[PDB]
């Protein structure tokens, strides 16, 4: 939206601004790389988020999220982004922490000093950042055979909600 107080959403509002306005498909309608490796990185955040949401929780309980990191590895595999496996164990290849949020909540953390002040709102800023580009997103999971951000999410976050509970 536009106006001098943008609040319910503020940056959640300049960041769903850039979010359309970054055109995620746009750049991988001019970028075949772009394309690909935002397409694989975005479920592979999710993938990351899976590790970090459950490992969040699982540093408490001290449980072991990389058997679970082995499942959302699965959906990083049979999503298509593999490249690293291990002790009986997978890791997608462009797996990081969203890029399509990474510069979204880095335009925010540059625009936004207030909101992005505390160490873990910059952090959680990028949560539901990766939440949104879920709707620019999803159409770069519309050609080959890739999997939504929901429809992918909640499969990894059922290894990430199987991890979560364990009887806690």
């Amino acid at each position: 939206e536009g106006r001098a107080v943008l609040t319910s959403k503020t940056v959640k509002d300049f960041m769903l601004q850039k979010l359309n306005s970054l055109d995620i498909k746009g750049n991988a309608s001019k970028d075949p790389a772009y394309a690909r490796q935002t397409c694989e990185a975005i479920l592979s955040a999710v993938y990351s988020n899976n590790k970090d949401q459950c490992c969040k929780l699982l540093i408490s309980k001290g449980v072991s999220i990389t058997p679970f990191l082995k499942e959302i590895g699965e959906a990083a595999q049979n999503a298509g982004l593999p490249g690293e496996i291990k002790n009986g164990v997978f890791t997608p290849g462009g797996a990081g922490a969203n890029p399509f949020v990474v510069p979204l909540i880095a335009s925010a953390s540059i625009k936004y000093p207030h909101m992005f002040i505390n160490h873990n709102q910059q952090v959680s800023f990028k949560a539901y950042a990766e939440k949104i580009v879920m709707k620019e997103v999803t159409p770069l999971f519309n050609k080959g055979t890739m999997p939504t951000p929901q429809q992918f999410q909640l499969t990894i976050e059922n290894i990430a909600n199987k991890y979560l509970q364990n009887a806690s």
